[PDB]
């Protein structure tokens, strides 16, 4: 079709796969049809293993049919690996003066290029001490509260090295998250920093910790703290051990090597928390060998990664894409990468452009959400920056729409790059659907084809049979992926109930279309869990902190369209009668939101109800009228006859539009 874009000639001649479309569709096509042998050759070509698996014809075994059975999924049973061996130590000594990240800090006078040389050294010291300080052994969880610094991939490939369960709380979480988080785990440590800074704000790390911490114990926990010197924190005798101390208590040969974990395939490697429709945040459970095989097999084919490239991925490691396509998806195939502990508006807009032109990054991959507040600053931001280097450009975690997509390969890539537009989840652990550089014809807005070894289907959401050729419905997955999580932490029968309700399929919570060049474009969760500008939070966990509030009575969390963080937090609230209402009581019931959950969950709308929120005579709230208000779409409320007080809806109406929102 007319809105299809060529792949660039120069990334068809360097890409792994091929120059035309047709060299991916024979991988793919053998992906499918030999999928074990497929899997196989991967694994052996591109890992090292300690012990391999038995059979190479079968590498998986599975059940996606609840009734026969519980769902399961296992890949290379039999396999022995380490993850840090494949990330670190099997690139040495031939790459120990490579650079492994170019790290620069929120200030730009703060610089650092650690070579894989300098990540063994730190990651061999920082192992010692968890095994030999902290006693923190195969299978013990840690819990990681760190801003992106090198200790933060050296923190994460320590706990790989000695088989210890790391579980990642993004440091924008409040102590309150913070807490639930590592009491739900039941780690033996956290490990933090000082503190870290995001612009012109300080981002306490410690500081919040100690609340953290504080809760837990009281709670009956007993968990210690090492922490990283990243910027004169009250350190608690006998719990908190600056990292510098701890080092100091080494020996001179722990400065030099570390014994490796052999883990089994299954070992569980990390814990999650991500949010879901209902209910708190659940730790998505990923295990050792299948996760290492995806999430590195797609680095080096979504983004076309070549040992010339350097990579830059500006997501965080508290979520799925810094796990996978920061730390150690990139580290496994030896990437040369830029570590960034700031924001792309500090000092001002053309910051990540000065590290594009710095560094010669290559491939770039990035979120709607920073694409589209680039655009509205201006482009005079990114013109003053040499972009000469880049020739791929990736996307993750929301929906793109046109403009975006060509403002990011047509100015920002300056019209000489291919755009991996990657759909996948948390759940997937690595990307599913994506565009290939250089052998794939893009569509701006799809996601186009299915990574190797991946089948995803359309579902009828009535028959929830599979539709064939163009077809709109439910994105589910119909076989398996190395990727794919394999458990809820603690509770396998909220993991079957969500993603396995259809007999065959794991489900993605997506909704999505099929076009007819077999093209998949994404439209957006059919649960009520938020996208908020990347980040997913569900309505229930908002909600309950708003009620904590204690003028308020009763509150509901829709989401709404938001031109930069593609979905806002919009706030229908009920307070006590005879409550006083002013700017800075709204603005105590958004602080009790960033307390309770942190600064992404702040509600971007707040709505007062006078009278009360839409309910039905059995005392539901009617969502539906919520939703269609919050969008401005009065024409569509729908059905009011259910209302028991069906006087409500004018009032809604009038003060949004005052609101305008
Ligand atoms: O740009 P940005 O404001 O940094 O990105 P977002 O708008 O997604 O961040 C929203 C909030 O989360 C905070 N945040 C985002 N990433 C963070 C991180 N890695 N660590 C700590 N806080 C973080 C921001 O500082 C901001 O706080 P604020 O509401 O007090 O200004
Ligand atoms: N490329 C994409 N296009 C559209 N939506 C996406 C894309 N990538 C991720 N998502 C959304 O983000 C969800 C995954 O969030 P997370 O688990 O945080 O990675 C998906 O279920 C989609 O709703
Ligand atoms: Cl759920």
């Amino acid at each position: 079709d007319s809105n299809v874009v060529e792949p660039t000639e120069a990334n068809g001649k360097k890409s792994h796969v091929g120059p035309h479309l047709g060299s991916r569709m024979r991988i793919y096509e053998y992906s499918i049809e030999h999928n074990d042998a497929f899997w196989a050759e991967i694994a052996r070509r591109d890992f090292y293993w300690k012990t391999t698996w038995p059979d190479d014809q079968h590498v998986k075994s599975y059940n996606f049919d609840k009734s026969k059975g519980p769902i399961f999924v296992k890949w290379f049973e039999g396999a022995v690996t380490n993850v840090c061996y494949n990330a670190l130590d099997r690139h040495l000594p031939a790459h120990k003066d490579r650079v492994c990240f170019y790290f620069e800090g929120n200030d730009p006078s703060v610089t650092e290029a650690v070579t894989y040389g300098s990540m063994y050294t730190r990651v061999v010291e920082l192992a010692n001490v968890l095994k030999y300080q902290y006693g923190i052994a195969k299978g013990d969880r840690v819990g990681l509260y760190l801003p992106m610094i090198p200790f933060a991939a050296v923190a994460m490939l320590a706990c790989a090295r000695i088989g210890a369960v790391i579980t990642v709380i993004f440091g924008g979480f409040s102590a309150q998250a913070l807490s639930s988080r590592l009491k739900d785990a039941q780690t033996k440590l956290l490990i933090t920093a000082d503190a870290s800074a995001r612009g012109t704000k300080p981002i306490p790390l410690k500081d919040v910790a100690d609340e953290a911490l504080k809760e837990c114990e009281e709670e009956g926990m007993s968990i210690a703290c090492l922490v990283a010197e990243n910027m004169s924190c009250k350190m608690k005798e006998g719990r908190d051990t600056w990292y510098g101390d701890a080092l100091a208590r080494l020996t001179p040969e722990q400065h030099e090597e570390c014994p490796v974990e052999w883990m089994d395939a299954e070992d569980v490697l990390f814990l999650l928390y991500t949010s879901g429709s209902t209910g708190k945040p659940k730790a998505i459970v990923h295990t050792t060998a299948g996760y290492m095989v995806y999430a590195s097999t797609t680095f080096m084919y979504s983004f076309d990664y070549h040992m010339d490239d350097v990579y830059f991925c500006t997501a965080d490691i508290g979520w799925i894409t810094g796990h996978s396509y920061v730390v150690y998806g990139p580290m496994i195939h030896c990437a040369t990468s830029v570590l960034f502990e700031g924001v792309p508006n500090y000092p001002d807009y053309s910051r990540w452009w000065q590290l594009v032109e710095k560094y010669k990054v290559s491939i770039l991959y990035t979120a709607p959400t920073a694409i589209r507040s680039l655009m509205q600053a201006g482009d005079d931001y990114v013109k003053v920056g040499n972009r000469s280097t880049l020739r791929v450009l990736g996307s993750v975690g929301e929906p793109i729409n046109v403009e975006a997509w060509k403002w990011l390969r047509d100015v920002g890539g300056e019209g000489h790059c291919d755009v991996s537009d990657t759909w996948w989840q948390t759940e997937t652990g690595g990307h599913m659907i994506t565009p290939m550089p250089g052998c794939t014809p893009m569509k701006p807005g799809s996601a186009t084809l299915p990574f190797f070894g991946v089948q995803p289907v359309i579902l009828d959401p009535m028959k929830l049979h599979e539709k064939q050729g163009p077809a709109e419905g439910l994105l589910a997955i119909r076989a398996p992926w190395p990727g794919m999580a394999r458990t809820i932490y603690g509770d396998h029968a909220r993991f079957e109930k969500t993603y396995f309700g259809v007999d065959g399929y794991y489900m993605t919570g997506d909704g999505a279309r099929r076009d007819s060049d077999g093209y998949y474009w994404i439209t957006g969760r059919v649960d009520d869990v938020l996208n908020v500008s990347g980040h997913r939070i569900g309505t229930s966990e908002i909600e309950d902190a708003v009620n904590t509030h204690p003028a308020v009575v009763e509150s509901a969390v829709v989401g709404f369209p938001h031109n930069i963080k593609g979905e806002g937090i919009y706030v229908f609230l009920t307070f006590r009668q005879g409550t006083e209402v002013t700017p800075e009581l709204l603005a105590a019931v958004k602080a009790t939101v960033r307390k309770v959950i942190g600064p992404l969950a702040t509600p971007d709308v707040m709505q007062v109800a006078r009278v009360g929120l839409p309910k039905t005579r059995s005392g539901k709230i009617v969502r539906r009228i919520l939703r269609k208000v919050s969008a401005g779409q009065y024409t569509e409320l729908g059905d009011t006859s259910t209302l028991a007080n069906p006087d409500v809806v004018e009032d809604l109406i009038a003060e949004h539009q005052r609101l305008c929102s």
